[PDB]
């Protein structure tokens, strides 16, 4: 029934393919979680599917429709189920529309370095759902194997303002409130997408060219930011390219930072980071942008395998810098340093307090540096691009990375990343031979 993840086997549909989010959102007070919601689902299937499933924690629903029509509904636990008046075949599309309200409740998981949901703060309420908050505040099929595209329309009061994921296209007002619209067209997982309302104010700059591809360039600056909390300029055009030059074309039409005046970290919101100030940081912009690549668009299979997302993230740090004429080798010799005082484990995690843990993103980062040394800055760069595109529309996996690292590569570049990702040992740090 549920997705079956190693580390969250409760949420989740199986055969379920969430294709596109219509969302109508209003939230009455921004800091406080109360909202309302309107939200149509456009769904597929991979299995006959009798009933769809959806996690939700906090709301309620009040009704529900399935192709226009009243449907039968179940709100129980965590979950929201549809009975549909007949299977919903692999093929065929249909518009599930649930009208919902309440107050999204946080997960509070005790391994997990946030609680990811719907946060409420200094007048600002936003979404910081990873791994599985999105149902706190969203009927959504919680899991990062089946993205989707997402429309918003956030109905907040005049005085404040909001942004989501997706270039804005509309705003309008009316009795005091004011709807903006944002349409995310890349598929991205649902803690991926970006919301959040309150005092804010929206900043452009120039497009950015990415040889035929245009990326649009916007920042949001919400009240009350710390002096000197800023985008260097120009840095964000740099990054994009340098990284666009590993991995292929930027997945997304628009990039950028909503950088909130408050203390967590950063998420890698689809085209829209969301950017706490105490994160605000050349290496953790850099990051966030390389997470654009390795999970928004190359989505996790399952949640032990972070470190396919956390990992790349991380090695990206390390391709930024020597693209600035820094060290990497010294930047690898850090990580390995804060993993010789550890104990290992293998990459593929076991419980929910490593999926986040130290292992994951630079002992996941280390093991691309030994594949990258032993086959070449040539090779390793046409594999990245040959990886992105392997799992462009297909949620990753360690087993399938190693498949096409053999595929690929060769058996040696193989054995040599196997080291690193199964064995419970800290391998010897990788220098050039
Ligand atoms: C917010 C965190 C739990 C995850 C996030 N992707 C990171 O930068 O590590
Ligand atoms: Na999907
Ligand atoms: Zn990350």
């Amino acid at each position: 029934q549920s997705v079956g993840d190693s580390i969250f086997p409760s949420l989740g549909q199986r055969g379920l393919d969430v294709q596109h989010y219509d969302l109508h959102l209003t939230v009455p007070r921004p800091g406080e979680p109360h909202l309302s919601g309107d939200v149509t689902l456009t769904v597929g299937a991979r299995e006959p599917l009798s009933r769809i499933v959806l996690d939700l924690l906090g709301p309620r629903v009040s009704a529900a429709q399935w192709n226009g029509q009243r449907v039968r509904w179940v709100q129980t636990a965590q979950k929201v189920e549809v009975t549909l008046p007949r299977p919903l075949r692999p093929g065929e599309t249909g518009r599930l529309r649930l009208i919902y309200a309440g107050t999204p409740e946080l997960s509070g998981d005790p391994g997990l370095p946030i609680r990811p949901g719907w946060q409420n703060e200094a007048g600002l309420s936003y979404s910081l759902s990873e791994p599985h908050g999105t149902r706190g505040f969203l009927p959504c099929n919680d899991h990062p194997s089946d993205p989707a595209t997402f429309t918003v329309r956030v109905t907040v009061p005049a005085s404040a303002s909001a942004a989501a994921s997706g270039l804005f296209t509309t705003q309008t007002e009316r009795n005091g409130l004011k709807t903006l619209t944002f349409t995310q067209r890349v598929p991205v997982p649902t803690y991926a997408l970006g919301l959040i309302v309150g005092p804010l104010e929206r900043r452009t700059a120039p497009d950015v060219q990415l040889g035929t591809q245009t990326v649009h360039r916007r920042d949001i600056y919400a009240a009350g930011l710390p002096a000197g909390t800023t985008v260097p300029e120009g840095e964000t055009a740099r990054m994009l390219r340098v990284l666009s030059d590993w991995f292929g074309p930027y997945p997304d039409e628009v990039y950028g930072v909503a950088l909130l005046p408050v203390r967590q970290l950063a998420l890698e919101t689809a085209g829209l980071t969301t950017m706490p100030a105490t994160s605000n940081r050349e290496r953790v912009r850099l990051h966030a942008l390389a997470h654009q690549w390795f999970g928004d668009q190359v989505t996790l299979a399952d949640w032990a395998d972070t470190w396919l997302s956390e990992g790349f993230a991380t090695y990206a740090e390390l391709l930024w810098a020597e693209s600035q004429g820094e060290d990497g080798q010294a930047m690898a010799a850090d990580w390995y340093a804060r993993l010789s005082v550890l104990p290992s484990r293998p990459l593929r995690a076991t419980r929910e307090e490593e999926i986040f843990d130290a292992s994951a993103y630079f002992r996941g980062a280390l093991a691309l540096h030994a594949l990258r040394l032993k086959v070449g800055d040539a090779a390793f760069g046409q594999f990245l691009h040959s990886y992105v595109k392997t799992f462009t529309g297909r949620p990753v996996s360690t087993t399938a990375l190693l498949t096409l690292v053999k595929t690929q590569l060769g058996a040696e570049a193989e054995q040599t990343l196997r080291v690193w990702v199964e064995g419970r040992t800290l391998p010897p740090l990788p220098e050039p031979v």
